[PDB]
């Protein structure tokens, strides 16, 4: 059993969902997940601002459940922070997991998308998301910081954090579809934790013909990467099943 | 057995052509062949810098053509001038001009190989030594602080004639190392210009600071290493290039 720590904005209620569902599709290894909570309600400048500022009794927190890796979930959070905060906030945690000898490996949303990505060879990307388009515009240079190409994007604007739980798949789908992937190396079909995805990635893969990933499925690569497990987890894109192919 | 690395460098640039193969030569286990490319620069300017970049597709050709086995575009501040995350789409460019028209050659930049060279190492603070106008060493900064690192402190030597920066003794660099502060430092970055001549100072800088120091063209040096699956084990330069001993 893996101790797998999770940092997650109080009202978030998707990232302790769709982690433990598909890594427990896993071939062999077995998880377990372990919360802390940093308050936000709407998804603002002001509300990521007045959360971020909780992080260093979250990490103490969570710290003392000693879990192998630790996520920091809170993925606009870092992004709105701009280029390449998720170093210096994954700093930051392992610094101060440094000052009481925590053995914890770090990972956070924001670093997972982009290793979810690098590992796709993704150079050309589409993405929706339920920001608002200011907050949308924030993801999409941080991405083009990392060397991404954002072609298209669909912003759903549903700031309240609670509805973004909530919006159904086919609101999404339909975004996705509404979108121009001629071009597209990846369609990263939830860009934002919170908003289910799931269900949907492995159908959007087969229906686009190309890959498809979220936070979330990206988080799991991540975890499951740093951990040194097999990435052949079925149905949730060929992201996830990457050493089932090759 | 000899390994065909490929250059493309501003026009005016010597030291690249000096210390990559002053470096790489030193390898036990491989030998190597340098051969280039040239864009036109006189002055490190946004104008110039721009004007010499807008001839990279040419450049590229031409050295596609010789069939190199990596291809080290050999600009820093040339990248960093255009923002976070310029060398992925820049090597990425080049990149697919060559798969375009046949090369395998594998592509690297200075700029990228010195953030590899600098996670190599595990630096996460970082110092550094610039030829630099400031407002140009300020972007170097910014670009590296999007790449996750603390630039702690900086020295800029103010030097806008590309041929002035090579004739550029290590009586100033040396001394602008002693000038900063290290005492939370990780890294050295000693000379953060591939035209600005380091090397002799730079294996001495890490024994006299107790710190492990780099510059761009040793940083590339690695990357080159990383690149060809070689071992890195190359003398008088630093832990990075002899972290498989
Ligand atoms: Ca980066």
């Amino acid at each position: 059993i893996r101790r797998i720590g999770l940092v997650v904005p109080s009202s978030n209620v998707t990232v302790e969902t769709e982690m433990p569902a598909l890594l427990s599709r896993h071939p062999g290894a077995e998880f377990s997940f372990h919360s802390t909570r940093m308050r936000m309600h709407t998804v603002s400048p002001e509300g990521l601002a007045a959360m971020n500022a909780q992080r260093e009794r979250c990490v103490l927190e969570i710290a003392d459940a000693a879990p192998e890796v630790i996520l920091y979930a809170c993925l606009v959070a870092v992004m709105v922070g701009g280029p390449g905060e998720h170093h210096r906030v994954e700093s930051a945690v392992a610094e101060q997991l440094a000052t009481g000898g925590s053995q914890a490996l770090v990972r956070s949303s924001a670093g997972a998308l982009v290793e979810g990505l690098r590992a796709l060879d993704a150079q050309r990307v589409a993405l929706v998301t339920p920001y608002m388009r200011p907050l949308a515009e924030k993801v999409v240079a941080y991405l083009e910081a990392e060397g991404f190409t954002i072609s298209d994007w669909r912003a759903l604007e549903v700031a309240d954090n609670t509805e973004v739980g909530c919006i159904p798949g086919e609101q999404v789908m339909a975004a996705a579809r509404s979108l121009d992937l001629s071009e597209v190396d990846a369609l990263v079909i939830s860009c934002c934790v919170q908003m289910p995805s799931l269900p949907l990635v492995e159908t959007a893969e087969r229906e686009f013909g190309i890959p498809v990933l979220s936070a979330a499925t990206a988080g799991a690569y991540s975890i499951l990467r740093s951990l040194d497990l097999p990435v052949a987890v079925p149905g949730a894109g060929r992201l996830l099943r990457q050493d089932s192919a090759v």
